[PDB]
């Protein structure tokens, strides 16, 4: 027993510490975006409300149709390092249990989240603007739930109730139960979430960070955008886009939909390279290795029980009997089930340890290039130039690269902007250079002559930055080498179209195809089929 | 100040997988370290000693030693490293890197799985043993610490608790790396001064080859990265003994390496025709202002309260006149001492706010210094500093950022102080994107007015290099080593070394183990100070 020992705690001023890791605004707002998709939204909306007596003049607000949460669920969310997503084969982007609060604080002084799961619902309060006026160290959070059909509170301590609830309605922006009702009623479904960051951070002249207004359908960075500044690092309707690999959910920024996008759909003449990974192979090996010894060890354990439970039956020829014979039955059971990981371990083993390096020239950008590398769909780093693109030549200029990392393989950084194991990664870069300049030499477009290569997709202007010209032939020239799709608003499925949008997207659905092999939700989807290249 | 009692509500906690979490802040291994080497400094250390102890039994083979002779903690010191986030450092313009609360816990578990820390001060040593195997095999998801003290003249325990000072001390002998009370002395013995700190990191990260990911090896006086350095290699992302050298911009301090001095140096001092531009920061300015207001808002309420007690003082010793009763004696000095307490607090504060008005008016400007480096052109860029620690190395800023010569082998160095800039959680960024960027912008427009300055295309800058010694086509391959060729660039940089014995930085007119002003030449001759001739842009 060890309740006499000092344990590590969290103090008020480790919210910001945590929150100084994104440099990169938006990847704190991709944090809540990751939960949304981990909790199998299909929807989520980030929008803004306007509020001029709180800091910013909005508050930015978050809202899924996702699983929600429960009142435990909740309440671990404030155990830092806590996360129910941390399971061996998990595919869930959250793992490190602190995404949400690291997020949240960069972003605004204060949150408050909202989430409904079958029966409860339940608030959770981050006040730093209580912390510090009432001159609190700890970390302090209301976390009242309700019963979701007849609003009474479900709580094991009324006193504490109204001591949660009363601090809700004197910091929060919601002043009465009647207010904080009406947030729950914006989850229309059984079940969702909606995270509410408030009181925004300012920059010196007093203006928001995120920009609502030059363009009422986006967030933007407040800043000046340079010639060369990627779309994703100052709108968030351009990052939200291609921040997953494979988006299913649905984005709508200000009510306005968000066309999300597969990468290696966008391209000219896409291929696709496998690259067999002695890292992705020796990481699983070794977790063989460790799931055989769990289950040896737990087989061990149920053979001494049985045996004494056996001998111990024959002797008394009781109580204590069932003891021992019910902690035999428990680990055998236990050795059972983990002689069941071991042996899913050595089937996976079997599966080939490959990554799959996907090139296409950006014809309609050609300025927007280099590698978009993902982690378990998630994207962590964008415009990455490798291999012949590091040199000061037109050589593999305009190629996007595009691959899809494993966790076994690589891990990311506390702020998901960047890979924990550089080493590693700087191996990756050098293996995708080298399978880039394959691709470079496949689709020979530099053996036929590069300069009038992008001189028939219509870059007349010397300046590599400025767009391809915009007049009718060249902008056909150029839609012709890359398929129209588009995703059902409906069933979610993704589609293609037999010819070309006008220009921010509507609601879409199948039923709208004229195409007879796609025009019903029912018709089965078809998968991208890019072509295979081979290595040396 | 608070409104009712809150004891039963629910707090934020820490859980042990959140060890791990923090540590995943470091991707660059070099500033896991960098964090323990800031504490010693931040300590006020005069030496840290950063070196390998050799055992075979915990993974990776040895430990990584961070010895100090520090100002060291006490008890309630040693306590509070473990309340993530608290940091005494954390005051107004503060010159203390440390300001987060973290970098010992996030350095040290990016380094190793455990780390125990043995530390003196005054008459008390304490260890502080953060074990992920303790709390591994026994299935802990808090994260519990043991933290024994002892008396450092008897060694004596010193605890409230003697039940709970023997489950601290038989954890420490079960899993950590000494395993019994007299090997845990033998570490405090090894802090031979009043003060001082020992923090031992072991069972390191093993890469995939089962071999850790810090070769001591191949070159026993370095700590270097396991990993081949391709071409474009800088030294201080391979070598801690390059990293530790300009790891802060006014070293003093010394950093030993397994015991061999690390040759620490001040990069605007190795440089040809160093020049300096003053650069007007308004956020700076206006930063500064808001805390003189503060503290002259303190100074105010203070001198409001004392005038009140003493006046209460005066007028109560009137009412008092006749009376000789031992109550009204009472009464009267507390009355008396309280004003008393007050004046002398008032007066603090005015003092507080006193200095900070006159160092308001000192210029509120980022001093940018750019040189040559024309003993290894091809390692040039910017040094971005922040409270005198290294943030950025080697970023091309202005004309460095085209293709071409113009500029090409010039160092800047800027040290940016907490008001105007503060770092990332890892200590290798700046959290505040848009700023830092406008400073990069503000360094490549003074670089360009640099070269300008200096005006190589007087002599040519083809004819400029060949001097130095850079025949060869290539940028990349080091300059010409005669003799002609290593004098001609040994003019233009004078040698600097820093004295031993009393930390002061000289000048030699033209070793490995140790130098002092003697063998130059007396440790108070006042230290020198390097001039930078002032530029002007625009
Ligand atoms: N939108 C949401 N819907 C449902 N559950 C959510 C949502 N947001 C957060 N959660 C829950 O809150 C927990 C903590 O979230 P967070 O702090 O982001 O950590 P994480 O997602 O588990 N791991 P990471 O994001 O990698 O740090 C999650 O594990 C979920 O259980
Ligand atoms: N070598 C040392 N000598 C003396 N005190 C130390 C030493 N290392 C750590 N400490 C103490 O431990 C505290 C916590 O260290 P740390 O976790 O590094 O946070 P911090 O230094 O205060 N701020 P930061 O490093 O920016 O996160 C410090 O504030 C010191 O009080
Ligand atoms: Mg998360
Ligand atoms: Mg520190
Ligand atoms: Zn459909
Ligand atoms: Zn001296």
């Amino acid at each position: 027993n060890y309740s006499s020992l000092n344990r590590a705690q969290l103090t008020f001023e480790y919210l910001h510490t945590n929150s100084t890791t994104h440099e990169f605004l938006f990847g704190a707002l991709a944090e809540l975006v990751d939960n949304a998709r981990d909790a199998d939204a299909t929807r989520i909306d980030i929008y803004a409300e306007r509020r001029e007596d709180l800091r910013g003049g909005f508050m930015l607000c978050f809202l899924d149709d996702g699983a929600g949460m429960d009142p435990s669920d909740a309440a671990s969310v404030i155990q830092f390092g806590k996360s129910a997503k941390r399971t061996p084969e998990s595919t869930q982007i959250g793992q490190y249990g602190n995404g949400l609060k690291s997020g949240s604080m960069r972003i605004g002084k204060d949150f408050i989240l909202f989430t409904k799961k079958e029966d409860t619902m339940t608030c959770l309060f981050l006040s730093r603007t209580f912390h510090e006026e009432e001159g609190i160290d700890e970390v302090i959070v209301p976390l009242p739930t309700w019963n979701a059909r007849t609003r009474e509170p479900v709580t094991d301590n009324v006193e504490k109730f109204a001591i949660e609830t009363e601090l809700i309605y004197k910091y929060s922006p919601f002043r009465t139960e009647e207010e904080v009702m009406t947030q729950f009623m914006k989850i229309p479904g059984d079940s969702g979430t909606l995270v509410i960051i408030f009181n925004l951070k300012l920059m010196d002249n007093g203006e928001p960070e995120l920009d609502i207004i030059s363009n009422p359908r986006d967030i933007q960075m407040a800043e000046t955008s340079p010639e060369g500044t990627k779309p994703e690092r100052r709108s968030f309707r351009a990052y939200a886009a291609v921040l997953y690999i494979d988006p299913r959910m649905r984005i709508f920024i200000h009510g306005h939909k968000v066309q999300t996008k597969r990468l290696s759909c966008c391209l000219y003449k896409p291929r696709m390279y496998k690259y067999t990974s002695s890292r992705f192979k020796t990481r699983a090996e070794q977790e063989v290795k460790k799931a055989e010894h769990v289950a040896r060890i737990a087989e061990e354990k149920a053979r001494e029980a049985e045996s004494k439970a056996r001998t111990l039956e024959v002797r008394l020829g009781r109580v204590m009997l069932r003891q021992v014979q019910n902690r035999a039955i428990t680990l055998r059971r236990e050795a059972d089930v983990k002689k069941r990981i071991k042996e899913a371990k050595q089937r996976a083993l079997k599966e080939p340890k490959e990554l799959n390096f996907v090139f296409g020239v950006n014809i309609e950008h050609r300025d927007l290039d280099g590698m978009f590398i993902y982690n378990c769909s998630r994207l962590i780093k964008m415009y990455e130039k490798v291999g012949p693109q590091l040199e000061g030549g037109m050589a593999c200029g305009g190629v996007v690269g595009v691959v899809d990392v494993p966790y076994l393989v690589l891990e990311p950084t506390h702020n998901k902007q960047d890979f924990a194991d550089a080493k590693e990664y700087r191996h990756l870069l050098r293996a995708m250079g080298e399978h880039l300049a394959q691709y470079w030499k496949d689709i020979a477009i530099a053996q036929r002559g590069i300069i009038k290569f992008w001189d028939e997709f219509g870059y007349l202007s010397a300046n590599w930055n400025q767009p391809p010209s915009s007049e009718l032939r060249y902008k056909r020239r150029r839609a012709m080498e890359i398929p129209t799709t588009i995703q059902c608003d409906l069933c979610l499925k993704w589609r293609t179209l037999p010819f070309q949008l006008s220009s921010y997207p509507d609601t879409w659905v199948c039923s709208m195809n004229p195409d007879p092999e796609q025009d019903r939700c029912e018709a089965s989807e078809q998968k991208q089929k890019v072509p295979l290249g081979t290595f040396r």
